[PDB]
């Protein structure tokens, strides 16, 4: 039947019929009146049982004999006559009401129903997560009122204690008493937006008003709310969103649930909270107005199975403020005035008329009630104890139970009440004995809550001796919490997709993860020798610095909340926020990539995007306090990062805002002048000086202390050490700048003899020109091979696929194999020695190089992007081209709709032929630049150049062509052009950020290259072989100067952190609904005030009454 | 997933029913263009015969679509259907096509020169004309990627709202 | 005219996606030289003898779930931002 | 003098010394009525 319920739950049926209160009365003959009114002990009639078995008793008499001797008809009990037989109320309720529907669930059961399969009903059957908290309310169950300040503030403290914890509340389920206002504090607070308070009712079945409306299977209940107040037996309160309901087999009878509702939440307090948390889940109780039996129970649960605490308030009704009356004037040991008894039985025989003999026993009881109240709590609400009753809620589970600090500290971290931690468990003098701290870290991070992360770190917590290979290795380890399903992908590919199904993850495997999403050459220090051994062989195992390996941590499981946080401490900011942009960049790249069930790219992107401004903010503050400082931050060696750079990490992720940074700028500047002092110089004198090297000693120079926030090299490092002439030259021909001007220079000789080689005739063998072009073309290879091969990658697949995703170096590979192929033909080939183009061999050999030439004029656009005015005029010409297809392809078949009709209809003779081809195109395609042909329209006019074409329908292509140009030359080429002057507007918008970031590549470039030109750099080739045959940049500080670095860093973290917070105060509208906040507090006690003002005036007259 | 259940799940695809009504297009105008400029005998040849083929059942394929369209009222499963540019011109080109047909094909060939019938010569006119509303109609199958289409819809409002400085 | 375009062309061009993607899932499967077969078999079919989302009842009922929640959850939203 | 959100975080200034001398009566409105009841028992 599908139907659990159904199935091992079960319903109650009255099987046997004893009248009660059978008084014959009205109406003269028996039967009829022996047939109107006769209940059972059951508490329905013969009549309306009839129950297929009690229906025999309608017909007869009362299932039994006749008179049926009175010492047997009192022996009813639901053990004896009550039958089961599957229950048939398991429907769905929707109360009706306001601007929504309040739907809630139910279900019938018995008295002795299992606490076990209430449990597998509650949380298995309908969904309900397991709670961290139960208030267990237990207050009138009457219809009692209260006044509105206890109306709102009872409400919310008892609503928000719910929404921290998850509770799940604890009612009757009946809206005279609790339930009514319990459920009310529901409606008005708002606690349904966009949030659950899970709310419960253990009512009777029998007694709920339409209970016979309810039965019948799953089904939308109808439940009608009406409020007819002739339905004393109640109307279900419509906000509680379950409704369990005893079908013990009684109707009319009450306390069915007294123990079952206990039962249940002794089996709430009985699982765990979390399993990372080893505790029961705590159970508090609540009193309000409430009865005699209410004050009973509370002696139900301070002397009973785990001492469940006791939140009894003040001011609400009879029960729940005579509690704190007892409690108030009697002492910690219950020590009452010894006229107490004397006067407090007046006010129980006031407030009741319970008695007087009667009244001494409950006092007494009262009392037995309140021999232990270390574990009662009189919420004051009037003077403000506790502030809501929540906080004396919380704080009731942390006292009273023998419970250890630790023990009190771990529930707060699982309920996310920092504020009771702090306030309560981190108390003056408390104990907190060895790794108890150490254990709630573990808990804390692994469960992703910085706030008592960030508790604990203030409060004794050390991350030094608190990170040991076996905890650092647990947490990464562990699906408790937010995991990530992209980690174990990660981990997937690194071990070569082979899992064991098991599969422990190490430190190892993870450090080649990182070295995947970092990316090149890295080197994380989890795959080190010394780590990989000692790691297998494990005091020392304390991690110099902690909190960079708990950023990879909190990074690679997408926990940003921690990763910023913990950003925030150590050292290394800047770094560390430039690995993470690198890490969450490459995440929201192969999820983009690998593409399977994994998914939240766009949520790394932001989380990369997040820490790369962190980076560029502290950037921005270490430049405005010294310049030169700054520089050197961006280039001295990490060690604990691969032995890698803040730059080239951030180029690594391509984050432009750091990269075009002014301090980047001035530093780029100075790496691309060398030595040279060009604020002084010219770069006319650096020309000059290159064509007359004499000139190069007249240049001005720089020393080694305007040098020093520059990476050099081993050799100008070195050379600079032991101003003569030979370092005069060897300061020249080694600076970028003049490495660019050089090549420059050589490769605009090289065009200036390559156009004269292929505009002069060629003879049989090259001349003198030709042959030094072989030779630039040649050597200019080699050196395309060499940084190729010298790149920065380590992969050959991945330095292939690098260099070959530029533009030029693409042009290039086919400029320079398609040169050889022409040198092939043109030198392979036998002359002819009658005519030079008769050969065609050697023709095919000099056209190529006449269309070769095109790729190395375009070459120097390269050169001109360099420049800040021309580039970005370079980047809108490839935009354009690479963008334009699609109108290109319409103006294609605009021209083809009309080149076929027109050669169609002028030559109308033709039999197939490639000219077809070529004549359906090129009239049409020199009209789109204004060629109309005007002597060729009409081709019937007398001064027609084509009077032979003449014919039937040629009259025709005149207005063809009329609708041609039209389309074509005004429509689809200032359509093309308005795409083109977007281009412009948006290149020009970027163009100077992405120029800023491509000098980088540039500038680094020409610090790698020879200092001869592609002719002459055969001889560095040479060189810088048989070197390493026979046998890049770093900023070199001494350890006075790397000391003092250090300094400027934390100087400059430090100042950053400090001023963020500052500015963030003042706000310009933060501040105006800070305002707002503070318009409450006043009106609130303006009515404070305001209150009492009239309380005092009323005073004045009185003491002058 | 069985053999004959893998070739069911590719033909009905709509993906795959445009780039095979797509390819069959493109080598209809490719053929239709080789006729248009190629000259004609009294006959028409093998590639003018799957032109026409081509054209006779396309037009069957519009009448259903029309028929078998959403509405229920055919004056209204009409007038939905004719609202739209490229329908508009089909019906234009698939009636002038037979027109061409029905006088290039039923005309009295001369043999001392085709283009001496004057009957035979405007039916080549009109397929000549014919061709340009077929070349248009792939603007439709561009309109249906994301970059191309805004330019198609461009065209549009450029022609029919550009009437008065076209008068002046 | 371009720059106007350009401002709605992509709203219009996905409202336009839906007569072209349902029109492609109501043509046969054969294009117009070789579709007269397909015209054929489905005319001798009819003579002789549209896209539905097919929900067995235990997936039809959670749908109305998943409705109400989203319903409700909508509802509630509005006000407080309000 | 005017001016615009001046005149708004002008206010906001207001609104601290509002805030604690509507705490420095508040404070005293309990002493007070303390008093009442004491002059009266
Ligand atoms: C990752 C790297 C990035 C950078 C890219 C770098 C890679 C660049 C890659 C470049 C590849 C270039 C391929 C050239 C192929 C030539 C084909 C050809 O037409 O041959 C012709 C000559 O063939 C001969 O063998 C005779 C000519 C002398 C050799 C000159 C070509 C080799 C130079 C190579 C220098 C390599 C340069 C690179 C050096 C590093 C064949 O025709 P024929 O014999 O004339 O015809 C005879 C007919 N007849 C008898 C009627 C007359
Ligand atoms: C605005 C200025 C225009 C005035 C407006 C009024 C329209 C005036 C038009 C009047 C139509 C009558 C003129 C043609 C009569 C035959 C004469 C002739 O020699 O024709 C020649 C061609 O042309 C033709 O054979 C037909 C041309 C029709 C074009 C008109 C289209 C409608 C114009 C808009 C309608 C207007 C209203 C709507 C506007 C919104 C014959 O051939 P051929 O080219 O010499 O050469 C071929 C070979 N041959 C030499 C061996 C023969
Ligand atoms: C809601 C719907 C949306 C979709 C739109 C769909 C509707 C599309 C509607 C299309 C309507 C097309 C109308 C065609 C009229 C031809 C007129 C003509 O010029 O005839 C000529 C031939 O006439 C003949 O009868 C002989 C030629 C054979 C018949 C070919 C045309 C019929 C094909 C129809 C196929 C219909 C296709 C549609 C099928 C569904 C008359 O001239 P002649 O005899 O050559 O001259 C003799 C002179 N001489 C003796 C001196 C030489
Ligand atoms: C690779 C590009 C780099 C930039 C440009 C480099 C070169 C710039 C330098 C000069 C450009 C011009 C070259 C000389 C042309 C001589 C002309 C000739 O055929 O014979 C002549 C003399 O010839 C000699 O005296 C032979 C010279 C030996 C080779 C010199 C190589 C030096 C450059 C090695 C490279 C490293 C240096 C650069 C390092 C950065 C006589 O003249 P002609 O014949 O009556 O006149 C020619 C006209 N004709 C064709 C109609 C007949
Ligand atoms: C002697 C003379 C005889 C020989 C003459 C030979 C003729 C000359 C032949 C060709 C021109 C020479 C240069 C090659 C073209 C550039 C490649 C390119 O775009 O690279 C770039 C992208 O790369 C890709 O996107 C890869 C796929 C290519 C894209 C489609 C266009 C090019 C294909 C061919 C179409 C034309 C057919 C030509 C091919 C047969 C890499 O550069 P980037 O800086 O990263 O910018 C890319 C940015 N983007 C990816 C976002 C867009
Ligand atoms: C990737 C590598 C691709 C290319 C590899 C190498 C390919 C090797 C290619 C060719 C080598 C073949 C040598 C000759 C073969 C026999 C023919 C012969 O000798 O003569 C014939 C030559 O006929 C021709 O067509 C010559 C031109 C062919 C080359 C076309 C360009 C290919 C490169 C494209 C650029 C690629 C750029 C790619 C860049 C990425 C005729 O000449 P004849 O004998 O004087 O005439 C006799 C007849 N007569 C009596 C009427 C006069
Ligand atoms: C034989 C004729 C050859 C000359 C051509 C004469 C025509 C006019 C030519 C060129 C004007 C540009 C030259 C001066 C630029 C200096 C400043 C500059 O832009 O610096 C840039 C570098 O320099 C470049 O990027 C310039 C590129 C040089 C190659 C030119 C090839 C194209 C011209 C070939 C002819 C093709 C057209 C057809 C005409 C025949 C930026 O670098 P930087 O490190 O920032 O610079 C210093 C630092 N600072 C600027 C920040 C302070
Ligand atoms: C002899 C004849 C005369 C010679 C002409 C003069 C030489 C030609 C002149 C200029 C050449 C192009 C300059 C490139 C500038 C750099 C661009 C670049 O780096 O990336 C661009 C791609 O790059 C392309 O798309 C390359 C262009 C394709 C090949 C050019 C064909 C030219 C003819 C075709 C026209 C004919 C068609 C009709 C003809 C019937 C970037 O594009 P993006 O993706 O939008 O941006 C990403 C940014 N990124 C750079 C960071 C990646
Ligand atoms: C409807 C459009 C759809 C797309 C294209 C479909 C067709 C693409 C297929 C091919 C394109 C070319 C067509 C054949 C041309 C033959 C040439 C000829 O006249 O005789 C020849 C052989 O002819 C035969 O053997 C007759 C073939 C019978 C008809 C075949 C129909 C198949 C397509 C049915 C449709 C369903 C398939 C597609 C389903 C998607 C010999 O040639 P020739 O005569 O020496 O040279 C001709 C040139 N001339 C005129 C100058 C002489
Ligand atoms: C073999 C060759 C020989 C024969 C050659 C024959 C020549 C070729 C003849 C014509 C071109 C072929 C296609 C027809 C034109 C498109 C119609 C149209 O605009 O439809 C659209 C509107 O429809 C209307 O608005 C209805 C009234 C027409 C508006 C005025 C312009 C067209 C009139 C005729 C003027 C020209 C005179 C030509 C007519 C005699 C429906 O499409 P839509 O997607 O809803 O867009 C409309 C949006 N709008 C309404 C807001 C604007
Ligand atoms: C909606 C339906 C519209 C059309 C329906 C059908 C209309 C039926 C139309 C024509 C059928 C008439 C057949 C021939 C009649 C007698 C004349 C004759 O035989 O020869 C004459 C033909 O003279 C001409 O002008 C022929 C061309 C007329 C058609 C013009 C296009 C109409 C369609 C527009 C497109 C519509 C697109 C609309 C789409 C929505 C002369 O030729 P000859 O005998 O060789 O010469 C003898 C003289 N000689 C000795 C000097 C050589
Ligand atoms: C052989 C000759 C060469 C062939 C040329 C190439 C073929 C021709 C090329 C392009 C043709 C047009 C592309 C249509 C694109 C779709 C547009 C559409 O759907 O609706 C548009 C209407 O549509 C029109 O107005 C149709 C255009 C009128 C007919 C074209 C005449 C061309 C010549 C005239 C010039 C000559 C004048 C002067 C001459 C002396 C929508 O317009 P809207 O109301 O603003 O927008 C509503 C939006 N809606 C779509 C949702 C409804």
């Amino acid at each position: 039947q599908k139907s659990w319920i159904e199935s091992t739950l079960t319903k109650r049926e009255c099987v046997y019929i004893i009248p009660s209160s059978k008084d014959p009365h009205r109406c003269l003959p028996g039967c009829q009146i022996c047939q109107q009114l006769v209940r059972c002990f059951c508490g329905r009639l013969v009549k309306q049982h009839a129950c297929f078995t009690a229906s025999l008793a309608m017909k007869y008499s009362d299932v039994k004999l006749g008179e049926h001797f009175n010492q047997a008809i009192e022996e009813w009990s639901v053990e004896k006559h009550t039958e089961q037989s599957p229950t048939d109320a398991y429907g769905v309720i929707n109360f009706q009401g306001g601007s929504h529907s309040y739907r809630a669930k139910y279900v019938r059961l018995s008295y002795d129903t299992k606490p076990e399969i209430i449990l597998q009903l509650l949380l298995k059957e309908w969904q309900m997560e397991l709670p961290k908290l139960v208030i267990s309310v237990h207050g009138g169950m009457q219809k009692f009122e209260l006044h509105p300040r206890i109306k709102q503030l009872l409400g919310k403290g008892l609503i928000k204690a719910a929404v921290t914890t998850g509770a799940w509340i604890l009612t009757g389920g009946v809206n005279t008493g609790v339930a009514k206002h319990v459920g009310d504090a529901l409606k008005e607070h708002a606690s349904r937006s966009s949030r659950k308070i899970c709310t419960i009712g253990i009512a009777p079945w029998g007694v709920i008003e339409n209970r016979n409306d309810l039965v019948g299977r799953d089904v939308v209940a109808p439940y009608q709310t009406l409020l007819n107040p002739l339905s004393k037996l109640n109307v279900l309160n419509n906000l509680h969103s379950h409704f369990i309901l005893v079908d013990d087999g009684t109707v009319g009878k009450y306390g069915a649930e007294v123990r079952l509702r206990r039962e249940l939440e002794k089996t709430i307090n009985q699982q765990r909270i979390h399993a990372r948390i080893g505790q029961g889940v705590p159970v508090v109780a609540l009193i309000f107005e409430g009865g005699p039996n209410v004050i009973l129970t509370v002696l139900e649960y301070l002397q009973e199975s785990p001492p469940v605490p006791v939140v009894v308030c003040e001011g609400t009704g009879r029960a729940a403020d005579l509690l704190a009356y007892i409690h108030k004037q009697t002492e910690e040991g219950g020590n009452l005035p010894d006229a107490a008894e004397p006067d407090i039985i007046s006010t129980i025989k006031k407030t009741f008329n319970f008695g007087q003999s009667e009244a001494v026993h409950l006092f007494q009881t009262m009392m037995e009630c309140m021999k232990k109240k270390e574990l009662i709590t009189v919420f004051h609400i009037g003077s403000e104890d506790h502030q809501d009753i929540d906080v004396a809620i919380l704080t009731a589970l942390l006292k009273g139970t023998n419970a250890s600090a630790f023990d009190q500290l771990i529930l707060t971290l699982a309920w996310d009440r920092v504020d009771i931690a702090k306030n309560h468990v981190f108390v003056y003098g408390q104990q907190w004995l060895v790794g108890s701290l150490e254990q709630a870290m573990l808990d804390a991070l692994v469960m992703d809550r910085v706030s008592f992360v960030k508790l604990l770190i203030e409060n004794g917590v050390s991350m030094h001796k608190f990170l040991t290979i076996p905890r650092l290795e647990e947490l990464y380890n562990t699906k408790q919490g937010p995991t990530n399903p992209m980690l174990f992908h990660l981990i997937r590919d690194v071990k070569q997709g082979n899992l064991p199904p098991g599969y422990k993850i190490t430190l190892i495997d993870i450090g080649l993860v990182i070295e995947y999403l970092m990316g090149g050459t890295y080197r994380c220090t989890y795959t080190r020798k010394r780590f990989r051994l000692i790691y297998n062989s494990l005091e020392t195992k304390r991690f110099p610095y902690p909190l960079n390996e708990l950023l990879i941590w909190a990074c690679l499981m997408k926990r940003q909340v921690m990763a910023r946080f913990l950003w925030q401490h150590g050292e290394e900011s800047m770094a560390k926020a430039l690995v993470a942009c690198k890490i969450y960049r490459s995440m929201a790249y192969e999820a983009k990539q690998s593409d399977l069930v994994d998914d939240t790219s766009e949520e790394l992107k932001q989380y990369s995007n997040d820490f790369g401004q962190l980076a560029v903010e502290l950037l921005e503050q270490s430049f405005r306090q010294d310049e030169t400082m700054a520089m050197k931050l961006l280039t001295y060696e990490l060690k604990n990062w691969s032995n890698s750079t803040c730059l080239k990490l951030a180029v690594s992720s391509r984050l432009r805002p750091f990269v075009a940074h002014t301090c980047t700028q001035m530093l780029l500047s100075d790496m691309w002048m060398g030595r040279l002092n060009m604020r002084k110089n010219s770069w006319y004198k650096v020309i000059l000086s290159i064509l007359v090297p004499p000139a190069i000693l007249m240049l001005e120079y720089k020393t080694k202390a305007e040098m020093s926030h520059i990476p050099q090299s081993q050799d100008a490092h070195q050379m600079t050490m032991e101003l003569p002439i030979t370092r005069k030259f060897y300061a020249f021909y080694h600076a970028p700048i003049v490495k660019f001007w050089f090549n420059t220079l050589a490769y605009l000789g090289f065009l200036m003899l390559y156009t004269f080689v292929v505009l002069v005739k060629m003879e049989q063998l090259p001349s003198v020109q030709e042959w030094i072009v072989i030779a630039y073309i040649f050597t200019y290879a080699i050196e395309k091979v060499r940084e190729v091969f010298m790149s920065e990658a380590g992969k050959i697949s991945q330095k292939i696929k690098v260099w070959f995703s530029d533009y030029f170096n693409v042009s290039d590979t086919i400029a320079i194999i398609s040169f050889f192929v022409g040198f092939g033909l043109r030198f392979g080939a036998k002359w002819n020695y009658i005519n030079a183009y008769d050969n065609h061999v050697f023709v095919a050999g000099r056209l190529i190089y006449c269309l070769n030439i095109i790729f190395w004029y375009v070459r120097l656009l390269d050169f001109l992007a360099v420049n800040q005015q021309a580039g970005p005029y370079v980047m809108m010409i490839g935009k354009m081209v690479a963008n334009m297809f699609y109108i290109v392809v319409i103006m294609a078949l605009v021209l083809l709709s009309f080149g076929v009709p027109r050669k169609a209809i002028l030559y109308p003779h033709e039999e197939p032929s490639w000219s077809l081809a070529k004549d359906i195109v090129f009239h049409p395609y020199w009209m789109i630049f204004g060629e109309v042909y005007a002597y060729e329209i009409d081709v019937c006019a007398n001064d027609s150049t084509l009077p032979t074409i003449c014919g039937p329908g040629t009259w025709l292509t005149p207005f063809l062509q009329a609708v041609y140009l039209f389309v074509q030359y005004i429509i689809m080429v200032n359509l093309l052009i308005a795409f083109f002057n977007q281009v412009y507007l948006q290149v020009k918008a970027i163009s100077n950020i992405v120029w800023k970031y491509q000098r980088y590549h540039f500038i680094m470039a020409y610090h790698e290259k020879p200092v001869l030109p592609p002719p002459l750099i055969i001889l560095s080739h040479i060189v810088s072989l048989f070197c390493c045959v026979c046998k890049g940049p770093k900023l070199f500080l001494t350890e006075e100067d790397q000391k003092k670095l250090h300094d400027f860093e934390e100087q400059c973290v430090e100042m950053y952190f400090d001023e963020k917070d500052d500015k963030f105060n003042s706000g310009s509208e933060e501040r105006i609904r800070v305002t707002f906040e503070r318009v409450e507090q006043m009106s609130i006690q303006i009515k404070e005030v305001g209150d009492r003002v009239n309380y005092i005036k009323r005073s004045l007259q009185s003491l002058d009454s």
